[PDB]
């Protein structure tokens, strides 16, 4: 399939290792098998990063996708977003950051937490956001829907308003229903 990539560069920070027990790094790890899968079958793929990369997330990706290191379309790099992207490039994209996003620059990189929180670490990506000098955003979530989304459904949700430009059509066809 001729495929045309999208120019937006989307983010996993996994600076956030040590913050996490061997469980919730295990869930990490299948939600990035996630966003690579829906990624590499998406109508306009993204510039795929995972920054950061080490500890015990490199350590369960070595023992379980032994071809992490084979895998295409995607950079994964051990040194922080800082170091690989222009500060005036990044977004930081957080639920608690007073910004709403309303349209999606593909010349920008957006940044998702590589986090499994459980509500514990509330305010933690927006304000080392916020101390860094970096620009912040949250997803104009509004009336629809904790609005907390999981690392997987925020990067879905990228790839398909890439595709339809409708916020509303984004959350419905990702998140999940009660
Ligand atoms: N409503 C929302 N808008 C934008 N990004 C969101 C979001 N909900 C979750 N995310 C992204 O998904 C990631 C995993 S959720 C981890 C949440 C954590 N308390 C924090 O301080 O961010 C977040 O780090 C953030 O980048």
């Amino acid at each position: 399939r001729d495929v045309v990539h999208s120019t937006l560069r989307l983010i996993i920070d996994c600076s956030f290792d040590h913050l996490m027990v061997l469980k919730d790094i295990k869930k990490l790890h299948k939600q990035i098998q996630r966003c690579y899968a829906e990624n590499r079958r998406a109508l306009h793929p993204v510039q795929f990063y995972l920054t950061s990369h080490g500890g015990q997330l490199k350590k369960n990706m070595d023992e379980n996708d032994k071809g992490w290191v084979n895998w295409k379309d995607i950079h994964i790099k051990p040194e922080h977003y800082s170091e690989l992207i222009k500060k005036e490039d990044l977004i930081y994209l957080t639920s608690d950051s007073p910004n709403i996003l309303k349209e999606l620059d593909e010349s920008k990189a957006y940044v998702i937490g590589g986090l499994v929180d459980h509500n514990h670490h509330k305010g933690l990506t927006y304000k080392q956001a916020s101390d860094y000098g970096i620009n912040h955003a949250q997803l104009p979530l509004g009336n629809f829907v904790r609005k907390v989304l999981a690392v997987n459904h925020v990067f879905e949700i990228i790839l398909e308003y890439l595709e339809t430009r409708d916020w509303q059509e984004a959350f419905f066809t990702i998140l999940p229903q009660r």
